[PDB]
């Protein structure tokens, strides 16, 4: 089983590390055929990236001819490219996809999944929501559950910022520490303006609720520079009717002690209501989400 | 695929109902070959139980010759019988097991699972811990996770009792309402003396941590008749060293607002710490745990 690793930022690097450390006994026939960044194409599995040739991800795809693409490249919410057209080509060629990049799915979920379904192609996408805390994969172990509504804190970066700000840390310093820890999107405004949280609730609305929705039609906003009296959280919500993201005051609520980089998800089904909580961001966490998807794919359980 | 339903109390009945209601599209070739209670053996799938013959579960097993046994019979913590010897016979004959009954696993986990592993037999046991709230199956979507420690509220009945008692309800009235709702073990003392919670932490220690442990060596105790000043919870805990159950005062703690029949589980791994919470007991909830295991077995994902 040959992987093409698309992206080698903090998640890509942590994924390669986790694969090597957790190789036995299920992942021995899984090889990284090649790694692609903006810098070019490495046709090796090495810790340090060195291009063997220049070329984009499509050249790398044609060269490596992989069984699976691991998409750990950065978000593009304008048109989802190049990931979007890459997913289309891969599915058409019967190549499986594991992604931590939310952009293609938040824009064209129903199209991507119907394309993959017709081809018998599998898509792992746990890393797109709450990183390594089962969300997508939590739903996989809730078969036959009819999801009525969902609510939660889905952005690690802004939650970490708000938490630090009440420990006497300035906005700019909080953001810089979030970036230092590698919590933030490459474009940190995607966290700040609520684009990232909006992408995640879109994905969840599509997958869990069955509401066919693009990020383009989701009403959302982010956090502020400003406080002190109440506890603010960025709340994402979806039911069969509405999908939104908005900062809100939270009463001394199940989402109240969800602090630092921690995220949480409340799922209401026909059967019951459940809540899961864990780290929402963190390169190792996100990479573990992708690794979980890989092991599950190996087990034929995606 | 032919099921033998062993037990037809509230869980058994809710399981049969859920199977019929969630039949499409994955479960159409799943039939209940027969149902066995203390009253005898019905060789039909009917809502109302009527014996077609007298005989125990072994007679029913020989008569039906099932692909899977669904064990929703009552707990026996003395020796785990008849379920224990039934599991042995079933595994030997290559028959899969789905159980909500904790007793055999809490007594002979390592033996049962090594027997099944050698035979390629699958065991679903989600319903044994936190009913329909992924616990066992949550771990299934955490592959490669090394579980360091676990802590939680694992008994629905006692948690419901404590909650009602602060709404001006007496112990006896709280217990009677727990029984009315069908939360309690057939022997309600199993809830009260902490046997049920102890069974669940034993199962989890075995499956998640890898600590080979029987309930016989777990130090445990239950709730009291007595309060008023603090919030008491029955806390179960396991790490690589110790396994225990004890009532404790809980500070205004992640397990603090876990009230009524709700249960919760804190899992600490090499990667991260996560918490899941949902109803811990409830016939429909437990039966859904078993149904989840059935769908996963159908998908070859147990
Ligand atoms: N960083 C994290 O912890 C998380 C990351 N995410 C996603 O994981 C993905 C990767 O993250 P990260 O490692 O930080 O990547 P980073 O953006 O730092 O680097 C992207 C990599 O892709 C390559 N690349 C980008 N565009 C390319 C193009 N057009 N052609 C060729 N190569 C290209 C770059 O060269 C680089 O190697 C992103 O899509 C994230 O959105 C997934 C789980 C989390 S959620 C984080 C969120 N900010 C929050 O606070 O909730
Ligand atoms: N009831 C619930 O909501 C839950 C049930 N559990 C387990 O599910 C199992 C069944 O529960 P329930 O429907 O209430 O069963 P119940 O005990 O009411 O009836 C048992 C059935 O098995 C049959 N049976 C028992 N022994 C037999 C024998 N030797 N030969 C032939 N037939 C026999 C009986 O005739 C009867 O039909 C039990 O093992 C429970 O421990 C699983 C999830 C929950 S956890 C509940 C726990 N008390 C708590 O508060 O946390």
């Amino acid at each position: 089983m040959k992987l093409l690793l698309f992206g080698y930022g903090n998640v890509g690097k942590a994924f390669r590390k986790l694969l090597h450390e957790k190789r036995s006994p299920e992942l021995n026939d899984v090889i990284i055929g090649g790694i692609v960044t903006r810098r070019g194409i490495m046709l090796q599995d090495k810790e340090d990236f060195t291009p063997d040739l220049e070329g984009d991800v499509f050249k790398a795809f044609e060269k490596i001819k992989p069984d699976i693409i691991v998409d750990v490249s950065s978000a593009n919410y304008n048109n989802g490219e190049p990931s979007l057209s890459l997913y289309k080509e891969a599915i058409k060629d019967g190549v499986n996809i594991i992604t931590t990049n939310k952009a293609p799915l938040a824009l064209a979920f129903n199209e991507i999944f119907s394309l993959a379904r017709s081809k018998g192609v599998k898509i792992g996408f746990q890393g797109t929501v709450m990183s390594g805390t089962p969300s997508i994969n939590l739903y996989r172990v809730l078969p036959g559950s009819r999801v009525i509504k969902i609510r939660g804190i889905l952005n690690g970066t802004t939650n970490f910022i708000l938490t630090l700000m009440n420990k006497g840390v300035s906005f700019e310093e909080a953001l810089k520490e979030a970036q230092r820890r590698g919590y933030a999107e490459e474009d940190p405004t995607l966290d700040i303006n609520g684009f990232d949280a909006a992408a995640k609730i879109t994905i969840l609305a599509n997958f869990m609720i069955g509401n066919s929705v693009t990020i383009k039609d989701v009403k959302f906003e982010g956090i502020n520079r400003d406080p002190k009296n109440e506890k603010i959280k960025l709340i994402a919500y979806a039911d069969e009717k509405e999908v939104w993201v908005k900062p809100l005051p939270i009463s001394q609520d199940p989402l109240y002690n969800v602090d630092g980089v921690e995220n949480a998800l409340e799922i209401t089904t026909d059967i019951q209501s459940i809540l899961i909580r864990g780290p929402g961001a963190g390169p190792v966490n996100a990479a573990y989400g992708a690794l979980s998807d890989l092991i599950l794919l190996k087990r034929d359980c995606l």
